[PDB]
């Protein structure tokens, strides 16, 4: 999927992004304005195949939040803007606005790659949601078909290290940010290109880590429907229609059923626990602790970068929290391998 949208380039901009990163460093809005301007008069957006329109809304929406990173609505400025983003988001069935989708697996390799800027550090968050989101999709349709195998069935043991394995692109994907991005550059020099952005009377967030579907793998995997006033299922409402449309239904029908882990929990302490249950109890402790060889590290690069040396004008994330929301996820992760680490504890 993402590599025939990666090389696409559908509003012919291949040129204009190798300068973009020196048209933003120079402020030099009405080059991004005259850009926004010739896109709306060139092209028929209702003539656009899928694919044409994931890597249309991937381009302009880059323009579009490097005009917003300067504080001017990209829309209220461009006012054709708006029927055109409209005639998109009708073919893509997706908010009229890039994502990390668009910023990373949709984003093509080397010299065509889409940047905001010239500093390196950039290079840190995109290859992270570019190596992440196909690892984390692979995970989601393994975990799916756990909650239709056994305990004892080694089918389950094998399909949930699979997931494991899978999720582990998110460590890798992380660990590519720690090592690549600064701290103080990011809150300074790349944060700022991450702002809402009002289209057709509603604000849409930018392009964040969070948006890589792992929360879809844990609504699936471990929250279900147990914490209905939380926070996350708060954050998780809000991101939903944000998701390619592919990944909507597992995510609205695990929302609305017990999760996997808790109906694990029932099959565990009532049917005959054989060696091959327990491996099976202990294939989803292993998923649950790739989980958290990403959660802790990110807590660490998301408190470095929003502290008070290193913060910049930001105290959020581009969606809008602060590192306490991480806090609250991360301790509902670790909650749940301490809670399958007692149910294994007689074993
Ligand atoms: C310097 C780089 C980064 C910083 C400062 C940072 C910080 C944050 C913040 C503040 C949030 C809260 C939600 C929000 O308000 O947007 C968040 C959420 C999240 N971000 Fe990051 N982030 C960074 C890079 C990344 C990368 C590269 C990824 C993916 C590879 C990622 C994955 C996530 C996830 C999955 C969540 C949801 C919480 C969870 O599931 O644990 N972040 N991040
Ligand atoms: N995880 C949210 C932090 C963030 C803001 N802008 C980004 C761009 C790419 C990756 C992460 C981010």
């Amino acid at each position: 999927i993402s590599n025939e949208i990666s090389k696409l380039d559908p509003l012919n901009l291949d040129a204009f992004f190798n300068q973009l990163p020196s048209l933003n460093q120079n402020l030099e809005v009405s080059l991004l304005i005259d850009k926004l301007r010739e896109i709306t008069k060139s092209y028929l957006p209702t003539t656009f195949s899928i694919n044409d329109a994931l890597a249309a809304t991937r381009d302009l929406g880059m323009i579009m939040s490097s005009v917003r990173k300067l504080g001017i609505q990209p829309v209220s400025a461009v006012s054709d803007l708006e029927v055109f983003l409209e005639t998109l988001s009708e073919i893509t069935n997706m908010v009229p606005r890039e994502t990390s989708y668009h910023y990373g697996p949709w984003n093509p390799i080397g010299e065509r790659e889409r940047r905001f800027t010239h500093f390196p550090d950039e290079r840190g968050l995109i290859e992270g949601v570019r190596i992440a989101i196909p690892g984390i999709e692979l995970a989601i349709r393994e975990i799916n078909q756990l909650s239709n195998l056994s305990l004892n069935d080694p089918a389950f043991e094998s399909l949930a290290k699979s997931a494991a394995l899978h999720v582990y692109q998110a460590v890798d994907g992380i660990g590519e940010t720690i090592k690549k991005t600064d701290p103080y550059v990011f809150s300074h020099e790349l944060r700022p290109f991450f702002d809402p952005i009002r289209i057709g009377g509603k604000s849409y967030i930018g392009a964040g880590g969070g948006q890589i579907p792992l929360f879809v793998v844990d609504v699936k995997l471990w929250l279900g429907n147990h914490s209905p006033n939380s926070e996350y299922v708060s954050f998780i409402k809000d991101s939903v229609f944000y998701l390619p449309p592919e990944l909507r239904p597992i995510c609205v029908d695990s929302l609305l059923e017990p999760s996997v882990i808790n109906q694990k929990f029932a099959e565990f302490g009532s049917v005959e626990i054989t060696d091959q249950v327990i491996k099976g109890m202990e294939s989803l402790l292993s998923v649950i602790q790739v989980l958290l060889k990403f959660r802790k590290p990110h807590f660490q690069l998301a408190q470095r970068t929003l502290s008070k040396e290193n913060r910049g004008n930001y105290t959020t994330g581009s969606a809008g929290y602060t590192n306490s929301f991480n806090h609250m996820v991360l301790e509902f992760t670790i909650e749940v391998e301490k809670q399958i680490r007692a149910v294994l504890a007689p074993y």
